[PDB]
DNA sequence: TGCAG
């Protein structure tokens, strides 16, 4: 429907080299196959996001990096119109990390998208914790008029969420509110996805969106998610060693 | 033995405290362990010059000629040497560099691989692109050879993930033999009172890395110990590291 | 040549 709001959050692996061309082929598959209003990637590399602004030009972009590896939002034209942008930085990241955040208007709605790549592997608890403290603030603190969505990949794992005290008052994860469904619950699966070769099978939801209303107005909900990404492409590997997540929103 | 055996140990030649009774120390273990091959990191030429009059059953390659350096010690009686090489590290700033030696064993070729990937936890990204370079020269080694790279890799977790892993066919030895508790942390200042500071830091820095040949039957790694965790009579460890030994089912 | 849980 016409005012539903479509995204898709992915973390491409841009730091896996091998048939990274082809893969990046395959996301812009997807993008044309989905549509999404949104678009938030991460692990970008400087040739793969100039390849997407070649193909991809119905969409703005955004980058949270010039160099090395980053994020990006991708906007709509047709559908969302870019307000303003921003970084922020996280302070103790030993891996660039950062919040990119893009404020736009959709459906006569202001929303606030923003994403991260948290800091990486398990011993980075700590550090990773750090950082989500700091996007959960900004979701809460987030203008009043604006639905907040952030997606992006988390790297949490269990109880690292229980032990902050949970999401605060007003604020989501999409996977839970629509019912802690298995069949869409690990987007990183090692068994599953043969990308990296790894001595010990593993399935973990990396990927997340969490979802603020507008403090102002009547509260939004979810629609549908799915895992998308599990084809294998014609180069024999899949498009990222993460399955993509995409979500729509009753707006 | 049919069982291919290895040292890695990063023997702190620039803390020159007491540093001829820790060679000693070293030269007791290779005395009792009499690896099949020895990778070294952090040589001196006053320590070198002290093994090669002690350790006479070796023969040794080095990756400099003067500051600090690795090296390759093969035991004679078990290996053949074929060639050797040193792949310069184009924007070091520490002088490292990747020392290969060709060898075989009992007539399988092994690639025996070294290096001491640029030290201090802010110089991520200059280790992660010599850490390029070694998985590549790991990757596209000689189909015949088996490759063994040892050394003190400098490595945090997440900047082997940030480079995308390790290739397919490459495995870390640690993790391969089932990510074992007390094998785990290589410096520990903890449990290693040479170096004086006054935080815990426990890591992962030296790390072994195995590839199978294409022409052999696949090889695994057998047992792995950390080595050099009791004092000397001199009332220090050998180095602020662990040594590594670690055998192979070939 | 500054952890992990
Ligand atoms: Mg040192």
């Amino acid at each position: 429907e016409d005012s539903k709001l479509s995204i898709i959050s992915w973390n491409v692996d841009g730091l896996d080299t091998l048939n990274l061309a082809d893969r990046a082929r395959g996301l812009c598959s997807y993008l044309a196959l989905y549509t999404p209003d949104v678009v938030f990637l991460q692990e970008l590399i400087p040739a793969y996001v100039q390849y997407l602004k070649k193909r991809a030009v119905s969409y703005l972009f955004f980058e949270g990096s010039d160099d090395g590896y980053f994020t990006g939002i991708m906007l709509r034209k047709s559908r969302v119109k870019f307000l303003e942008s921003e970084i922020i930085c996280f302070p103790t990241t030993q891996m660039m990390r950062n919040l990119l955040i893009a404020q736009v208007t959709f459906s006569g709605q202001k929303l606030y998208l923003m994403t991260s790549h948290l800091e990486s592997c398990k011993n980075q608890s700590q550090e990773r914790t750090k950082q989500l403290r700091v996007v959960l603030q900004k979701i809460k603190e987030a203008p009043e008029d604006a639905i907040v969505i952030f997606a992006g990949d988390t790297n949490l794992r269990d109880a690292e969420v229980a032990n902050v005290g949970g999401l605060p008052a007003g604020v989501c994860d999409v996977w839970e509110q629509l019912g802690k469904q298995e069949h869409c619950r690990y987007t990183w699966d090692t068994k599953a996805n043969s990308n990296k070769t790894v001595p010990y099978v593993s399935r973990c939801r990396f990927d997340r969106i969490f979802l603020r209303s507008a403090k102002t107005a009547p509260p939004v909900t979810p629609d549908h998610m799915a895992l998308i990404g599990m084809e294998k492409l014609d180069c024999g590997r899949y498009t990222s060693d993460h399955w993509g997540i995409y979500c729509t929103f009753n707006t």
